[PDB]
């Protein structure tokens, strides 16, 4: 929170006038209003087909192929406009027009007077209107050309042409997932993304506040924690505004220091006492606290600006092997942690809608027990919401520059361009103790990678580390891997049948196109994704078919088995994948998988989808993602019972397998779990054919279940649903 | 080729009004208009000198010492003048004035409106002048101030000064040489060098095609190409228009692709069947396919642009055998090659004669067998014409940037400067496939050589290498420093020669042919100094000239005093010595990797190490080097206990032959046998006994039906010019 004076919300009924593009872009009021185009009523914070699709203008688009029929808005121009009240200002006070989102190349003019150029959809725009405002009615005009076109202003590399990410993408700042992925729907889109607000700032006023531990001692409940502090502030003010801080959690105040402003920026150092650590999730608590930095004038108590926020006592470091060669480790107040989480995508295709998802989407990490997320570089950055929420239920947060599967200009244009946007990235979530670790998501001799980026966490995040950059689930590629850390893995999973029935037209929701099994009809092929309406047959659906053919033998022709068949080998690899990284400790640190939930109506690699519909492979990866898990791997000439704890805590309990058919019980004993290790139980003997182990332990009076698929494919799907049913853990 | 929709030429008679140039520099038209100076008609592309000389004006500086007298215009201003009727223009079209090359510093002017200011003469410079253009009758004004005026604009550093390039050229983007070198005379010039026209382009565009080889299967007949095609392209043509890629070869079509544009830029990989590989000469055939990118109305089935080369279907990887200097080879198709050639220097000091020497100079490199050329960096970048004979005719081209024995700025306002010029010769020049390597031509911290270059070619064409960067005492050429240098790969070795007669007459005035002042042997009269080359009129005796009368006499003891006498020993010298240079390299493979020598062809009358003169006049050294150029070669290298005869593979083929060698003087044999030539190595034949006194050895091998020659001169210097005259002329290989 940041107080200010006064902060006047922009949003709600706008007037939205949009065309087709020029040879020559409409820069002026003049142009936009001289032009020949539609006018409809619009919502900020909005997307433009929104608006389109309130007025009646555009089909939904996300059913069958009506994503194509947006195709000719892409060459469009976009005018928003409406009228505004200006609030008093007195002396020395500035009024501030922010923008928390503009996709993306606008002309901003306030009453006839251009105020601002913005080219960047991913950080915020701030224009000072103090001097162009005035009485009665204030025109708010924003005219935002075309994207796309944007790009023939420049000349690319030959290394940008040619990637997955699209090369209309690679001069210009944007989300790359917008023009289009494997895992999202080519949906360019325009308008005001985020708020839109004017705020009154007094001539004191707080520009910054940086938060930074220094130290922490988990133990003693002690923590040293530096403010980075700049302000606003007239000379004659100088000796006479004092900054107030004060630290505070429940209600009760842990420390107040006081201390008179001499100059504009300073450096308070506060070593805490009473104060816990935070901690991501099972190796403790994510205890947060309320910092408040105030300015204070000494003689009449008046408070010019007030800005707050949760802190977090935690020092984060990487540990990076560079003999015995994702090869690192995060350390995390002075303790190795094994990372287990989800790459987080785009929420939405319409990017304004992302904030409404948030809340539901962090929750579903809760219930998984991620205690890491990667923020995807296709995606845009998240709001501070997001991070708030990692913050308080303890989920670390790998964050990517903006930045998609292909490389970009080594030259001076684009390197300022993407310098102003990390450092206001890295300014807004420098405070975050989720936030972990910065990436290039990028070769050694790349300038974005290794030196403009670099050079900007060198100077304005020093206390984060910043790093440059198909088949059956148990071949070598996957099993023999020598990565520690594994960032990117998933496996094909088609979505529920109600999903199913919500997004494909009702001749096309069965998946056979004239009923031949592995031919896909063309609903079908549009949601894998395709970009743009290439009529072909094979592609990416065909990973659904081939893996469960791989496992069970053939691809069922009811469109319900096909469901079963297709969740269960998503189920099986995802978590045989946890449960090989968890079980290979110490030397395996982490496994990020992709992903947890889609940002758009699709076939994906997802485990939940952009409805909510929670596929097998969520239930059973959120039973190898506790905080202390029995699991069974492949041994030699047998399978091994193991136990793994992410905890800092020591555990005993008692484990029972079993197998599903013959009830026979091929393990029974206590077992202790030593705290942040594998602790391996004991060695089983080889099972006879095919079937399934089922794990039953309990600690502390609780009871948990897991289960170990044994045997080799492709087994009958007919008799894996009975193990399953006879198992009585999924449904 | 690139269709566009028209293109008209504005080359032809010009108007060319000069003076000098004001404290102040004029670049407006009403102060050129204003000012006081001469008007005479000019021809476009040209030189002001060569306008000035049709005028009667000046006199030809390629005679005597009238190279200095053209030393005032470097402080004059140049305004070119004409008029042109403007082309029509349908909607959404472009009318782009492009200029091949300006020199260098002017302000242009179409309809009394600037439309841009040009600084560099390497470049192209194209401006859209279709908002400026008006209906029937359009005024073309050009501009140009002093080069040399335009270096006091700026402060240089310590290291910009007292190099041998000027310091004039240090803070300028143009050719080093243009200011005098020793072997180039000081003549600035100035001028629209280049094709000027006008040139219609569509709405939709190609903006550039670049074609990369991804990979060649020579055996297979098989290749990967990849296209990667920008344009310009309105989003109402999206899913409209249509890229049409025709691979071709004498009408045969290879490979025809049609695709959808839904993007501005693509990459198209093409796995191509029933492809040859380009090779370097000796190596194979210079294989090359037409390529065409045409973009097509997919519904009216209207052309809007077209662009056509001619590539070729090769890969090339420098092998950095390690950092020694030249301590590499280059790999082409997988196989190492032994590279052979010239290097390349200006065409002409008027560089705007360049294109009408391209032709006859290349084929003077055919004729020699030469697989490689350094296009040094003191000299103007080649246009598109040059690069098309060397894709022809198999020869690989080695590219140093502009920049010659000099230090440079570290500051931004040169690097923006380095920068825009790098791409633009890069992005060019990308498609040839006879260009194999980009040079610095430049320690280590260098932000020029080692950071500005380095990401153009980064960025722009990671397809080619890109290197950052024997002369000395020129003495004796069996001296321990040629004979000992370690350098697998050579870029520059030579050797001095006098000119041959006619060229002397033609560039002298009569009472200065002969060289000797007063008649004193090896005092040069002060024409002779002038054509050393000598940059500035600074009288002087010695210097430069007097390598041609040290290295006679090191090898015929005393300088001979007729005219006729002295150039046949100093070809003599100049073209044993360089021969000797190849056969050493050629005669020590597998280590030595390649033999750049300098240089073929001279750009200016004058005397030098060239071993052909600017009027064409071949020396000696011209056919000595013939003789040991070939593909497969019989030569003699001394052994510490006699000669060892070798032969040479520069193919990838087996030969088999026959050689004999004889002494001259006596005919008795030393050697005849058969031999086998093993593909692309050296192979030793036999050791040859050691020979008594001096004298001269043939060497005359057959190999499938026909016969070739060579020799060897043994024993050691001092020799007598009269002996080796007769040795030479009863070997019967040379002309005297």
């Amino acid at each position: 929170s940041h107080m200010f004076v006064s902060e006047q919300s922009l949003n709600g009924r706008w007037t939205l006038k949009f065309f087709p593009q020029p040879a020559v872009p409409v820069m002026t009021i003049e142009g936009a209003e001289a032009a020949n185009g539609i006018v409809v009523d619009a919502v900020v914070p909005g997307n433009v087909e929104i608006d389109m699709e309130a007025a009646g203008l555009v089909e939904d688009p996300m059913v069958g192929n009506n994503i194509y029929k947006l195709r000719p808005y892409e060459g469009y121009q976009w005018y928003y406009s409406r009228t505004f009240a200006a609030p008093v200002v007195t002396e020395g006070q500035r009024l501030v027009l922010h923008f928390g989102g503009i996709d993306t190349f606008a002309e901003v003019y306030v009453n006839g007077i251009k105020v601002g150029s913005a080219d960047n959809m991913l950080i915020e725009h701030d224009y000072d209107i103090t001097s162009v405002v005035k009485e009665g009615e204030n025109r708010l005009d924003v005219i935002i050309r075309s994207s796309v076109m944007e790009a023939q202003n420049h000349f690319l590399g030959t290394l940008s042409i040619g990637n997955f990410s699209n090369e209309e993408s690679a001069p210009v700042r944007r989300a790359p997932s917008t023009y289009g992925w494997d895992i999202m729907p080519r949906l360019v889109s325009a308008g005001l993304w985020r708020d839109v607000t004017l705020r009154v700032e007094n001539p004191v006023t707080i520009v910054d506040a940086n938060w930074v531990t220094l130290s922490v001692n988990p133990k003693a409940r002690e923590a040293s924690e530096s403010l980075y502090l700049q302000t606003r502030l007239p000379f004659e003010m100088h000796d006479k505004v004092k900054a107030v801080i004060t630290i505070s959690r429940d209600g009760r105040q842990i420390l107040r220091k006081e201390a008179l402003m001499r100059k504009f920026a300073n450096l308070f150092t506060l070593n805490l006492s009473g104060v816990d650590a935070w901690w991501p999730r099972g190796y403790g608590e994510p205890a947060l606290y309320t910092a408040e930095v105030s300015l204070v004038d000494v003689t009449s108590g008046k408070i010019y600006d007030t800005k707050t926020s949760k802190i977090g006592f935690r020092t984060v470091k990487l540990e990076l092997d560079e003999v015995n060669l994702g090869q690192f480790q995060f350390i995390i107040n002075g303790e190795p942690v094994f990372a287990k989480g989800t790459n987080w995508v785009p929420l939405d295709a319409l990017h304004s809608r992302d904030a409404s998802h948030v809340e539901e989407a962090v929750q579903l990490m809760v219930e998984m027990n991620c205690n890491i997320v990667r923020c995807w570089g296709g995606n845009v950055y998240e709001d501070t919401h997001f991070f708030e929420l990692c913050d308080k239920y303890g989920i670390m947060v790998w964050q990517d520059f903006a930045m998609g599967c292909g490389n970009y200009s080594q030259r001076d244009n684009f390197a300022a361009a993407l310098e102003k946007e990390a450092i206001s990235v890295v300014v807004k979530l420098r405070n975050h103790p989720s936030l972990i670790l910065w990436s290039g998501n990028n070769p050694n001799n790349d300038r974005v990678s290794r030196q403009v980026l670099s050079r900007v966490i060198y100077e304005f995040d020093p206390t984060r580390p910043y790093l440059p950059s198909r088949g059956y689930y148990k071949d070598p590629f996957y099993t023999e891997n020598p990565s520690q850390f594994v960032s990117e893995i998933g496996y094909h999973g088609c979505p529920n049948r109600e999903t199913l029935e919500r997004m494909f037209s009702p001749d096309s929701v069965n998946p056979w196109q004239n009923g031949v099994v592995g031919m896909w009809n063309d609903e079908w092929q549009t949601k894998a994704n395709r970009i743009y309406d290439d009529k072909f047959q094979g592609g990416r659906n065909d990973l659904m078919t081939n893996q469960v053919r791989i496992i069970f033998g053939e691809v069922p022709a009811d469109l319900d088995d096909f469901i079963f068949a297709s969740q269960s080998v998503q189920a099986e690899a995802m978590k045989f994948f946890v449960e090989l990284w968890r079980g290979r400790r110490p030397y395996r640190t982490g496994i990020i998988w992709w992903n947890i939930r889609d940002g758009w109506p699709l076939l994906s690699d997802a485990i939940s989808d952009y409805w909510g519909g929670k596929k097998q492979a969520f239930y059973y990866m959120q039973n190898v993602h506790h905080d202390v898990c029995c699991l069974i791997n492949p041994a030699a000439n047998g399978y091994m019972l193991k136990v793994d704890n992410n905890t800092l805590k020591d555990f005993e309990g008692v484990v029972e397998v079993k197998d599903v058919a013959s009830g026979k019980q091929v393990f029974k004993g206590k077992f202790v779990s030593k705290a942040n290790q594998m602790s391996e139980i004991a060695t089983l003997p080889m099972q006879k054919g095919q079937g399934m182990l089922v794990i039953s332990y309990r600690i502390e009076g609780n009871e948990y279940f897991n289960h170990y698929l044994y045997g080799e494919p492709p087994y009958k799907l007919d008799q894996y649903r009975k193990w399953v049913k006879k198992c009585g853990i999924y449904e």
